[PDB]
């Protein structure tokens, strides 16, 4: 026949075959391989996205690597010495504009540090779902928990409520949780816990959040800013004429002065010139490629996107440049320039602490954590079986045990890595529709991921703008799932609307969770009482 | 019989009662006054509603009515005469935080005869719909316009890019364009101008606009507020605690200092003491209240909600009182000592301008007042022509013409009175559901809005926190149309999640339909170039 029909033909009679069941499922070698890396093209992308919102959270480390600044920039620290000349000692302050040297060049390496945690995780993961469970699915972090972690949990640059390494505990004890309820079988009753509208439209939420984060300045493509009234207008300004703010004690005759320990903001608020940003142009170039890569159901479409914007940010006198000429752009040009580099984990490695047990904030983000990775694990997983034609007629696929198993084990072994929690990927549909049906999908990709390393000095290179979009159609993507409201039930339309616009605008996926299981039961109190009642028996 | 029943049969042989149809459409003239009523109490909540949000637009007058102020607060002007004391005088900085006494006395003046002109203008629009076209249907200003007009065309107290009267005169001609095109039958090119998905999608973003303008500070209950790095959290924090910001300009050690001109905003900022403030938890009381009305099917929910807050808020000695302690409050309680006044029109009155017909800006909110009223007009009109079954298997009922007439003449009027463009209510479908058929029910509702005036000083005590959950609501119950559009299908997906989220953020109701728009024709040019490619003939 052809070189291709031995392979497969040999693989097929061999010992391994038979461990993965390739005959019983109708596919031999090369069909796998075709599953695999039409998996992997589709979902590359997380190799960028997941590694920039982490490091945008502020990594492991604190003030403490702010380095003593000196009176005037024109004179460095080292050289600081003179009449009226003194040095500064880092405070809080030093964290946020204007960054402090030392904090920049941490939050770099931590980086680099993350990109590696991110591919090891995905790699361990996709391996033991692969062997374990002995299904065609591939695992990551997930995009939903990324941004909750980075933006809510901990904050910009340490700003939140929980420290970086009490977030990776919680993350730790949220999956042992998960995987004991797996085990004991709890996990429907937990699940049914929760009320429909809010489980139908918490997705929707998430996917507008990221949306909003997309379109903002520091995560994203900005055109969207600051403004003195509606709190939020049209940016896209170029960065030239971009200020900051305080705040300020306003009297009663027009005065005005800087309230000492104001925490001063980015460059928020566009003074003229909107909509003339070069890297806003830019991103929607890649926007739009994006959009016709997956109109025309052309699978990497992100990736290509991605890839066109970055390799265009590189040049190095450009508007757009990835490389802007200061010190730390010259420090970034130089370890671009080495295609390829092993990095090692340094710090992210091992980073847990429970100091924080006690604090409020640390168990809200834990059940959080857990039920959305329970919902969607659960939910995914079984779509995922429907798929692939396994589920038999009462509703189970014979392998789900193992399969929940492995991705809380997942889960705990990127919260040792030092990353979100992991989870299954839709994504995986590709190769299922691409003919893949035993564990060699999951291994072909491991493969992949193992090769995606060896190369973190070009994945360190990716400016906001080249991320940007990919978030945006993220959220275009997990929108989808409004339909299954039923809009003309109030009783069922009020909550999931109020955990639609809690999430986006209060910025927090928690918020919206309480807030509209609150509105549910409050709304549902009248029926649960009529009808706990006249179970009772004083009315009809 | 009955003397309702003698009533209903004199009408119904009288000449007025021919007038109407009245025999012919089975209803003689109880179920007309019960139809009106059921409508007017469905629709009252305008009366508050609109006056509020126009308000807040700052009116017609300018910095002219700004006094002079004294170098400290505890002087009065008139005495502020001694060594190192002077007198300020106002420029543009008087309009906003701090505001100048004078021209919160003039706000409040113009929030009088803003409530005055809304009543007149519905209640005129109300009769020509009667009369000329004779249905049952109900005018006043439309809610998603009013938002539109009062805060993104002109600004908040003037901050926008074009006046007060030039926007009145933009109001104007649109309603003046409006009527030439229905009058020859164009209208419909013109109505599949717009692509399907930015048609379905416009009012869920015009909804979710105004849930996210009822989470404001001073246009609702508050709840959302400034962060330095998300640029919005959680607020509902107590208003002694909210601070303001100004710009400020960095540099490369950690000094900063203030912005000469910075335009400083309201109280946002929240410093401590979150979900603490007693406006908020009133406000939500108020919501819940509404919430129940809604789900229980009982007509007047939003009024009882919007009267249960202000009665609670007319006490004096409280933290949610909406007469404070100070000169403003003062006044304000004396006004509504009176309880029954006869306030006339003074300044909104005949206050068009043509002098900014040149700006861009001028155009492009007469064309998105032109559309917005195009499409919302044409699908409310034919779907309460249907619900009252007047439709013939054609698809016209026959008084069509003079009903699109007469709404064209009614938003000409309104914008001669100075209001937001005047619509048909979709709550009109109430008087249709309990059985009305004729024009009686709009001269019943014009009678009850006859009867709403007279009460000008009660109603212009409405607080945010009161205004507040009707808004919020009335984004819930417009978001219904999200399920038209086949979220599979990308190339009608996108264009419609991008009109949902840039209306919300950006704020802006123009910029939103512009990006859709924008959006659409270019994911469709391959499309678009190739059918008229193989109709050329090259390709097949
Ligand atoms: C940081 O450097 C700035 C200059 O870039 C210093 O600005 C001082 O304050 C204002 C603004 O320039 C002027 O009136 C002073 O003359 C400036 N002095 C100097 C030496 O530039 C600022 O003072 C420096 N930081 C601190 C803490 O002083
Ligand atoms: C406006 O009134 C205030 C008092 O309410 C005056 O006091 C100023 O207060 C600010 C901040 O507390 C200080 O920075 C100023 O030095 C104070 N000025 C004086 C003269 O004491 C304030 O001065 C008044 N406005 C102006 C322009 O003087
Ligand atoms: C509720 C959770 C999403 C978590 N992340 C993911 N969950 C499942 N598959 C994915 N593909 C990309 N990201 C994911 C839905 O937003
Ligand atoms: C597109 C337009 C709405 C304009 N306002 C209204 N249009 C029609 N009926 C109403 N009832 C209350 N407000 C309205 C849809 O938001």
């Amino acid at each position: 026949p052809k070189l291709l029909n031995r392979l497969n033909t040999y693989v097929g009679s061999s010992r391994v075959g038979k461990r993965f069941k390739l005959a019983e499922r109708n596919s031999t070698f090369t069909t796998e391989l075709r599953a695999g890396t039409a998996t992997f093209l589709t979902m590359a992308y997380i190799l960028a996205v997941n590694a920039s919102i982490l490091s945008d959270s502020g990594g492991t480390c604190s003030v403490s690597d702010c380095i003593p600044l000196c009176s005037n920039p024109a004179i460095e620290p080292s050289q600081c010495t003179g009449p009226g000349l003194r040095l500064i000692q880092p405070d809080v302050s030093c964290k946020f504009n204007p960054v402090n040297p030392g904090y920049a060049a941490c939050v770099e390496e931590i980086r680099k540090d993350l990109i590696v945690a991110t591919v090891a995780a995905s790699l361990i993961g996709c391996v033991i779902m692969g062997l374990m469970a002995n299904l065609p699915l591939a695992l990551a972090p997930g995009m939903g928990t990324n941004a909750y972690f980075a933006y809510t949990v901990v904050g910009f640059h340490g700003s939140g409520s929980i420290s970086y390494r009490t977030a990776l505990a919680a993350v730790f004890i949220e999956g042992l949780i998960f995987l004991f309820i797996s085990a004991i079988g709890f996990r429907a009753k937990l699940a049914k816990l929760v009320p429909k509208p809010v489980r139908i439209s918490s997705s929707a939420g998430i996917g507008l959040f990221l949306a909003f984060i997309g379109l903002q300045n520091n995560q994203g493509i900005g055109l969207v800013g600051y403004s003195p009234s509606t709190l939020v207008t049209l940016a896209a300004c170029p960065a030239s004429s971009r200020i900051s703010l305080a705040p300020v004690i306003t009297s009663a005759n027009g005065t005005v002065s800087l309230l000492a320990g104001g925490s001063v903001s980015g460059d928020i608020m566009c003074i003229h010139g909107r909509m003339e940003s070069p890297t806003f142009w830019l991103g929607i170039v890649g926007f739009v490629i994006i959009a016709y890569c997956l109109v025309k159901n052309v699978k990497g479409a992100m990736i290509y996107g991605i890839v066109f914007v970055t390799a265009v940010s590189w040049f190095r006198n450009t508007e757009v440049t990835a490389f802007p000429n200061t010190s730390a752009g010259d420090a970034a040009h130089d370890y671009f320039k080495k295609i390829v580099d092993v990095h090692v984990i340094k710090h992210t490695a091992g980073a847990l602490s429970f100091s924080g047990i006690n604090k409020g904030h640390f168990w809200e983000a834990l059940v959080t954590f857990l039920y959305v990775d329970i919902l969607d694990t659960t939910g995914t997983l079984y779509s995922m079986a429907r798929f692939a034609g396994f589920v038999d007629e009462k509703g189970d696929f014979a392998g789900q045990y193992f399969a929940f198993m492995s991705d809380a084990s997942a889960i705990v072994i990127g919260s040792l890595l030092g990353t979100s929690p992991v989870t299954v990927f839709i994504e995986s549909s590709t190769g299922i529709r691409e003919g893949g049906r035993t564990g060699l999908t999951a291994i072909t990709v491991a493969v992949y991921f193992l090769l995606a390393m060896f190369f973190t000095p070009l994945l360190a290179s990716i400016p906001a703008w080249a991320v940007g979009p990919p978030l945006i159609l993220v959220g275009v993507m997990m929108m989808k799932s409004v339909t299954e409201i039923d809009w003309e039930d109030m009783r069922e339309a009020i909550p999931a609307f109020v955990t639609m616009i809690l999430m986006p605008l209060t910025y927090s996926v928690a918020y919206g969770l309480i807030g509209g299981i609150g509105s549910y039961v409050v709304l549902h109190l009248w029926d649960w009482g009529e009808e706990g009642l006249v179970k009772l028996g004083f009315l009809k």
